[PDB]
C-alpha cells in the first residue's frame, strides 16, 4: 500500500486549464467530477468524464495566487492571490468554510522554487490527509511542511526540513514522505532529496524523473489513483509511480 519511492515513470500527456479531482470523493460527486481553473477566479465544473461542457461553474470569493491548489473531500483548498491566507471552499455548497494565515510563511516571491512564479506555498494530498508546503524567514528558506486539519486549517504537525526551497524545482509528498525534484540544467532530472515525517529521517535519493520545461509545474500527488499529476503550462502529464 505505502513504502517509499523507488521509481518514477515516464510523463504521459492525458478545454485547456488545470484539472484537478478529489482523491476522497464526497457525495453528490463521484470519482467522475473532475474541475478546471480557467488559467484565475472561476471553477468549472463537470460531473461526467464525457462532459470533461460544465455542469456547473463556481465564482470563487478571491483570485488564486498559483495553480498549486487542492480538491479534498468536498472542498477546494487554495492560497489568495498576494497573501499567505489558505481558504477552504466547500464546492456543493459555495461556502467559505474556514480561512487560515499560514505562520511565518513567506509569500509572493519569497521563497520560490528554483525556477521561480509564485509558486511560495504549495497544498497537497496524500495517504494521511492535507498538507502546505512552503517556508519562513525563520527556517531560512529550508522547506517546511504542515499538516492541516481539512475542517478548520489548524496546522496538527509541523516540520522544518534540511532542503533550501529556492534550490528544488518542486516538491510533493506520498505517504508522509516529502520528494524534491533537482533543478538541473538539463531534462535528466531526479527526484534528489526525501523527508520521511514518520521518522523525521531525511536522505539524498538519485532517482531519475524526467521533466519536459524548466517551469515551475503544479505537481499534485494523487493518492487514490496512486499517480502523480503535473500541469507544466500546455498539459496535464501524469507519472506513475513504484513504492518498496
Amino acid at each position: 500500500g505505502c513504502g517509499e519511492l523507488v521509481w518514477v515513470g515516464e510523463p504521459l500527456t492525458l478545454k485547456y486549464g488545470v484539472w484537478m479531482r478529489d482523491p476522497k470523493p464526497t457525495y453528490p460527486y463521484t470519482q467522475e467530477t473532475t474541475w478546471r481553473i480557467d488559467t484565475v477566479r472561476q471553477v468549472f465544473e463537470y460531473d461526467l468524464i464525457s462532459q470533461f461542457y460544465p455542469s456547473k461553474v463556481h465564482i470563487l470569493p478571491r483570485p488564486l495566487e498559483s495553480t498549486g491548489a487542492v480538491v479534498y473531500s468536498g472542498s477546494l483548498y487554495f492560497q489568495g492571490a498576494e497573501s499567505r491566507t489558505v481558504i477552504r471552499y466547500e464546492l456543493n455548497t459555495e461556502t467559505v468554510k474556514a480561512e487560515k494565515e499560514i505562520p511565518g510563511a513567506g509569500y509572493h516571491g519569497q521563497f520560490p522554487y528554483s525556477w521561480g512564479g509564485y509558486t511560495d506555498i504549495a497544498l497537497a494530498v496524500d495517504e494521511a490527509g492535507l498538507w502546505v508546503i512552503y517556508s519562513t524567514d525563520e527556517a531560512k528558506g529550508a522547506i517546511v511542511l504542515s499538516k492541516l486539519n481539512p475542517e478548520n486549517l489548524e496546522l496538527e504537525q509541523t516540520w522544518e526540513t534540511n532542503i533550501r526551497k529556492q534550490s528544488v524545482a518542486n516538491a510533493f509528498i506520498i505517504c508522509g514522505t516529502l520528494y524534491t525534484v533537482s533543478s538541473y540544467t538539463s531534462a535528466d532530472a531526479t527526484v534528489n532529496f526525501a523527508y520521511d515525517t514518520g521518522t523525521g529521517i531525511s536522505k539524498t535519493l538519485t532517482i531519475p524523473f524526467k521533466n519536459r520545461y524548466k517551469y515551475s509545474s503544479m505537481i499534485s500527488y494523487n493518492p487514490l489513483e496512486k499517480k502523480l499529476f503535473a500541469w507544466d503550462n500546455l498539459n496535464m502529464v501524469t507519472y506513475d509511480i513504484k513504492l518498496s
